[PDB]
């Protein structure tokens, strides 16, 4: 039971910074908001809620090695670098997230709620479901020894060709405990394959994929670049699209008319855009479209926003270096997007998306999941870099 | 040749106590039956048709340490316990029963059939099917090393993802020998995984299933708790429900629409409601689904009986201690269920839902399976646990 | 706590019947024995101590379709049968046995001490050791498909050939849990093999297998039909000698300067030999090693009992029927064996060969394993047939 | 590094069916039953980046088998697995309840020894003529 005394309140459901305010948390949840026991002095910073991130990678880092340790490295020595990834993400503010992809994320979130390591509220996706040759496909750019030793992967392993193999890859998924279902419906940038953004699933498949999403509660995401496969992917019934980065008019129409979600992640975009013209830090296979795609994310973002698409947050921080999740809300502003919404995007339109009503808002009978910086936020997109306060389930991890 | 003077017979198929009559045994079936050679004297006793009990696991028993065991031990220590198991059945009064699950049943059954073990008339399902990551998936809870070298399930294991492997799976189970079989149509307790209730389960897979039973004259009984799963097994043409912990009013109105069978098994459900109590019993994982699902199971009974189901005898003893299968009995008389109508769902309509006609009542002709108890089980309840007379096939196996 | 009163008891260190006793019972072991509480009526009969059959197979019985039921059933239908073969082995009079073959026999045991089933205290051999080709091998007689699909077998599968080798045979049979060690030092009857007593163990590799049991406290007992064999058996330092058809002069000087028991098993012979008689009961690669070596059993036993080499008693009663273990007796005495010395054999010598001290005798503290018969077995041989009370641990099995 | 069956074997207590799925335990398991596979096994120590050799002489407390303390190594196969380690650098330890075990693994030149459960006068004895360390 503690009792914080914030300056400035910021409202995500009506997106406006209030006046003084008193949360009184118990049990791990909001329990009174009176407007005017420990207590916590916080009367010279705003109160906001946790922010969410919707697309993070936590079991891995890019660096110049990275397309040499996998055949060297095992999960076990990745989960010891997840560790300082998501303590470093969770002081940041971030006290929940949505993990896309990989298989270490599914036992960092065990550890997490059980108390051994520090991070935020993970909801993870485990292996990402592709076809063969697909930008998730884990066996691209092997030789053909290691090939023949392995076999062709299949549903078990996450490719898929048909319907029911797309059925067994859903319910494979949900047999090793994931919480939301991520697809590859065109190809990719850091991927070891020739092409970057031609269809790569068929809209009957991406239907058996819902379906059977749908029938054990989950949600889709799907990574999509180009406007052929994006298409299909908002026929086929996902729920929000990753780096649409060749939308054009028909593609929005489609989104605004089925309600999907866009996530931009222009981190991802600036990132590899600028690692690009650095000689011999991609291979040669990676490099042309990482360099074509990175510089036309933020167009897509502000034209997104304009054409009145709805955008939730997400940054892709695999790609960049975890922590600095909080620079994506400046890139937002800068494209255009006011900051009140920005910050709305990363708490109730994000709990939206991840199909949760228990967070996202400081109310009565929410968790407690509450952060706090010296300036306004609103007022100054700046101020998102100088969080000193975090608080989650009523557990303060920094003061 | 033995002559069984009674002093009250039941008649099952009039549901009503006669008085006074002589059943007349010879090459194992009843010859004459007169009211007014070896005798037996039960002129203090009531005799009754053996007992049919439709859910037992007789190749396994609940206890503290059944999570662990199934890693250290081998079928064939489990067969030394089956065969006490049966025993302790056959003498409680069940001259026969439905093993619906296991693949140490088929082996007790011929080794009953050829007189080298005690036991009941069994009627054996053999393997049970289910989809990927279902109730009766073989691999759920395995580490990733166990899986690997074991192999993704397929038909032949029983695992089914497609209208085409569920005919095999049919298949596969005629080829090894089945009686009826056994699909899991949604989530269960006693499983190590998340979900307790979601449909696993496609109207088409079911309906290729109960096609491919039909071509080769089997009954299909379906494990249901959940309203959707139990909704799809009642469409596809299912002959029974095992477990309908949540049905409603229009799942009931297709059950009566359809005719199918309803069989609730209290006593599994008030054992593991029992057991979650006690701490460490079950896996973290398995207390919660069975805290929740076990206080469900009385008023479901009571519930389909006021609305008009059609309704069976079947117990799940696998889950109970053996020989204790006569509780249910009581459970139902206090459920609401008539004791008569109870008696009967145990003779002749189980023999209905097994699809024979030579047992379930005293009639000239049928198999001499007779039982008798110092009581009137009509008039009291209580008395069927005290049974001191087993004949079955025209043997005497108690007196 | 019970008290027997017997009208004769058996001697079995001094071999002589002496007068009236009363045996006190109490824990499970011999209290007090007092020459002139509940009590047992056996003033009528003689009590001996409960005999040890040295040479069973427990997991097998001969019959007309043994050579083609192992390629379609399972060892789980053989425990079945195991059952009813050690209850019949167990009311006959023998407490203890010696299991010289087979993986069925461990679990066994282990059910028997658990007290799922009833039968004799088993020392289970487990898997017996041969080398490539041998008396023993697995896959003697498999065509070239199921050899290429099972592969060769090695030290994991009983089989060796060389030093290394026979260590690790021996280290696998403690990690499967055996109490005593068996392998085939020369040809055999029953294989599917071309010879019957040629060597097929060198003296190195009897050496190493005996070293290697030394150091896990265990004893070796050899199968040997030929002279040869035999010799380098006694020569690396086995325990017994079981089938020693063709004893010679200077293989009995060996056993008798080394010390090593001699366990005939003539019941086996002389069943083998009336079954070759009859056309078509052994396939055609074992009718005539049948016809030629059952008929020099009865010779050599007669031959080493008056050579003075050391006897013991053993029946191989997996050949011929389980529960007729009795005849043996009659055998050994029609040999030329004085009836004392052949129950002799079955009581303390058989001890002193198990390696244990808390059998063999009834004596203060020594386990209460106690049977009786009507008639007087010295005075006559033949009343070893009638056995009415069994006694084992303390618990009776028959009255 | 054990032997079959002993008390560093990573197949104890499995039943038949995940046995034969993953195969009889060999030197790159830890699994030695001769010279040459205990020189195999140090070199599969080395070349998996160890530090220091453990060897199990005797069975335990802890494993899922029978035995506690009886002998599961030769004297041969100790000074093998010894000479191998001295060649790559390393010092072995090992575990040890019963006397002959403990005794076989001091003769062969290990560097100290466990849980010295029944060490006797003789033991000791060539312990202090040896030099040989003891971990309580
Ligand atoms: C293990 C982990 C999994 C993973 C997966 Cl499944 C997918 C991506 C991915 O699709 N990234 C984007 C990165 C990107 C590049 C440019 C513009 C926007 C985004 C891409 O390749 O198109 C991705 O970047 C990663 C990743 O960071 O590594
Ligand atoms: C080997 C054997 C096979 C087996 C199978 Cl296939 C299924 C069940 C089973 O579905 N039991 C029910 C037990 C139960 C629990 C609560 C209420 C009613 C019934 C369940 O888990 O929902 C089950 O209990 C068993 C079992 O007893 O072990
Ligand atoms: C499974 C079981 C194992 C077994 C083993 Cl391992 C060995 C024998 C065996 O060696 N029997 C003897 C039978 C025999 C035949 C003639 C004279 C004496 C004995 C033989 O074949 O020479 C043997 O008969 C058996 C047996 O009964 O089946
Ligand atoms: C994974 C890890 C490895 C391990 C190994 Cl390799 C060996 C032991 C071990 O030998 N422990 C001793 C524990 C013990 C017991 C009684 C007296 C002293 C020590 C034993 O079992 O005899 C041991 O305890 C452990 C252990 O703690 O688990
Ligand atoms: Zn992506
Ligand atoms: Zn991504
Ligand atoms: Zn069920
Ligand atoms: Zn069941
Ligand atoms: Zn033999
Ligand atoms: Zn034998
Ligand atoms: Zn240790």
């Amino acid at each position: 039971p503690v009792a914080l005394h914030c300056g400035k309140l910021f409202d995500a459901r009506s997106g406006r910074v209030l006046g003084p305010h008193t949360v009184v948390v118990r049990d791990g949840r909001i329990d009174q908001l009176i407007s005017g026991l420990a207590a916590v002095d916080l009367r010279n910073r705003t109160c906001l809620p946790g922010w969410t991130d919707l697309h993070v990678h936590l079991g891995d880092e890019s660096s110049p090695q990275s397309y040499s340790e996998g055949f060297r490295l095992d999960p076990i020595d990745f989960a010891y670098r997840s560790v300082g990834y998501a303590e470093r993400t969770l002081l940041a503010g971030f006290t929940s997230v949505r993990d896309l992809g990989g298989e270490v994320s599914p036992h960092l979130r065990d550890a997490v709620n059980q108390g051994l390591v520090k991070g935020p509220r993970i909801f993870a996706a485990g292996k990402s479901i592709a076809t063969t040759g697909g930008h998730a496909d884990p066996t691209n750019g092997w030789n053909d020894q290691l090939s023949h030793l392995i076999g062709p992967p299949g549903p078990t392993e996450g490719v898929v060709n048909s319907v029911d193999e797309a059925r067994q890859a859903v319910r494979q998924r949900y047999k090793d405990g994931s919480d939301v279902i991520k697809i590859t419906a065109t190809g990719g940038v850091l991927s070891y394959a020739k092409s970057g953004d031609a269809p790569q699933f068929t809209v009957d498949e991406v239907k058996a994929i819902v379906d059977t999403a749908n029938d054990y509660g989950y949600k889709v995401a799907a990574h999509a670049h180009g406007t052929e496969g994006m298409k299909r992917a908002i026929l086929g019934g996902v729920t929000s699209i990753e780096h649409g980065t060749y939308m054009t008019d028909e593609v929005m129409r489609l989104m605004k008319q089925h309600g999907t979600w866009y996530v931009p992640t222009i981190s991802a975009g600036r990132f590899v855009a600028e690692k690009a013209k650095i000689d011999g830090y991609f291979p040669e296979v990676v490099r042309p479209k990482a360099a074509r795609i990175g510089a036309q994310i933020q167009d897509t973002a502000a034209k997104a926003y304009r054409n009145g698409v709805k955008i939730a947050f997400g940054t892709n921080m695999g790609v960049g270096p975890h922590g600095d999740n909080a620079r994506e809300f400046i890139y937002m502003v800068e494209a255009g997007i006011p900051a009140a919404t920005a910050l709305q995007s990363a708490t109730v339109l994000a709990a939206e998306v991840l199909g949760v009503d228990d967070q996202g808002a400081i109310e009565t009978g929410k968790r407690a999941d509450i952060i706090a910086m010296p300036g306004d936020p609103v007022a100054d997109i700046n101020a998102v870099l100088n969080v000193d306060f975090v608080m989650k389930d009523g557990e303060i991890f920094r003061q």
